[PDB]
């Protein structure tokens, strides 16, 4: 700018070294999508087999009764949203997976349930930082929407968006619970459910 | 622990299954080690150019006065920390860098002048997650100690390990700066000096 004409050529070479480590960065941050796929498929079937194991029936996981509402319980973050009465429907889940959009997107299997029809309910996470939020709409039966009568966990699955302060708190919050489930419960879930962690 | 016989031989599968997935996971874990040392080591010289450009005498990055100040005043984290008075001292400043411990450590150069005789001023963060940090010892020359007359952003070099929201907020607020100086001013400096982001 308004550098002397020798400064102005040491400017321009920090900007041809500055293009040489964006250059460096860029082919550092390939390696790492790389690698987390890499992984991501290799722990696929682990996860699989634990289903399997698990679910190989009218009940979540029957080979090992309320497997995942014990490892939900067992964490902090994600105890503080369930409630007592979400209990009675976690019980259901059969599994809970973690899928990159074909963001991340959070399934939650449920076996047949007398809460709702849905056997599978999810919650897409769209991000570059967080875009926005799709949740499937729950298909509650007859007089059993506990979300009527009050907090739940099922809350979860609210659709949202970008007064200010309260958007943010909710966002916020409903982001670390998904950000536990997808880095924590899902990774080490009989670690939880044996409350070793 | 109390399930039926059946449901300890799932537990038995499950945690057989967990194992694999720490296995393969520290595996990554090791990957990704060796990922960020290497562009680490390809960062190196692509520094050593610009300190080089920059530095090539009793003043700051001669071939680009001021270069490190402007770069750190454009960045709104870190120049929340320096004062007027600071700024002074700060266009001696020729170059800053990041080493890994033989956590990380960062290092100040300064060029000759009439504050301190240091001719480095490093700082560094001891982590498995912060355990605790070590500040070099500022030698200031008689009357420039400018820590005495209030804030400045020398207080950074002060050495902390563990009354607690104040410990807590000193704490925190000043691993935000150097994680600042580390991840985003030494790898886009020029690009902060111009205020381009």
């Amino acid at each position: 700018t308004d550098l002397t004409e020798e400064q102005k050529e040491t400017l321009k070479k920090l900007k041809l070294y500055q293009k040489e480590y964006y250059d460096y960065e860029s082919k550092f941050e390939y390696e790492l999508f790389l690698l987390r796929q890499k992984y991501h498929d290799l722990y696929g079937p682990i996860y699989d087999k634990r289903r399997e194991a698990l679910v190989g029936a009218k009940i979540g996981t029957p080979n090992l009764p309320e497997f995942w509402l014990r490892a939900l319980r067992n964490n902090n973050t994600v105890s503080h949203v369930i409630e007592d009465h979400d209990e009675e429907i976690l019980v259901y889940l059969n599994d809970i997976r973690c899928d990159y959009i074909k963001g991340f997107i959070l399934s939650f299997y449920f076996a047949t349930n007398p809460f709702f029809s849905n056997s599978v309910l999810t919650k897409t996470y769209h991000m570059k930082v967080l875009l926005h939020t799709e949740a499937t709409v729950i298909d509650w039966y007859d007089n059993k929407n506990i979300l009527k009568k009050r907090d739940s966990f099922f809350h979860f699955f609210t659709s949202h968006k970008v007064e200010v302060a309260q958007l943010e708190m909710i966002i916020e919050g409903d982001y670390e619970v998904a950000l536990t489930i997808k880095e924590r419960i899902i990774p080490y879930a009989v670690d939880y459910y044996l409350g070793i962690i």
